[PDB]
């Protein structure tokens, strides 16, 4: 492997890198999108995924909303094979100060863990939805307990925070 994790907790591996490079080298079947409820794909995760699929994620999203329930926080919807052997799991997390941030976050991870194959995911709700990294991380660890999972972050700071959480 060209790209190796900076931490591994049980079956959960943690990576730092640009999204396109992690997809290319880690070869996921399922990519989790940090979605917003109206599926406008903006931000460091959602725009990068859209672009990687040549705009197909957005095409499928517009199609989806013609006949399908908007995605409420706490839920996720899988678009299968947005590209051949790359499904996008559109996970909509809670925002800081919503009710039941932890229950909704944890439910998102429960949905993510039911997907098939190799999964590559960011930490849901961390960044612009302003949930503390450790709250999202704790829900992930608590919920996805016996399942191979790959988690990515972009910044040095985020990596350190994750390392500090485990190092104590």
């Amino acid at each position: 492997d060209l790209i190796l994790p900076f931490y591994k907790a049980g079956k959960v591996s943690f990576y730092q890198g640009d999204l396109d490079v992690l997809i290319n080298f880690l070869e996921p079947d399922v990519l989790v999108n940090a979605a917003n409820g109206d599926l406008r794909h903006v931000g460091g995760v959602a725009r990068a995924i859209d672009v990687f699929t040549g705009g197909k994620l957005t095409k499928r999203s517009k199609e989806y909303l013609k006949s399908s329930k908007a995605i409420a926080p706490g839920n996720a919807v899988l678009f299968e094979n947005v590209l051949e052997h790359l499904s996008v799991m559109n996970a909509v997390g809670p925002r800081n100060g919503d009710s039941r941030v932890e229950g909704k976050l944890c439910n998102v991870y429960k949905a993510i863990a039911k997907c098939d194959g190799k999964i590559l995911t960011p930490l849901i709700s961390v960044g612009i939805f302003k949930v503390k990294l450790e709250v999202s991380l704790q829900c992930l660890l608590k919920t996805v307990t016996d399942r191979d999972l790959n988690v990515f972050v972009y910044t040095d700071q985020e990596r350190v925070t994750i390392e500090n959480f485990f190092n104590g």
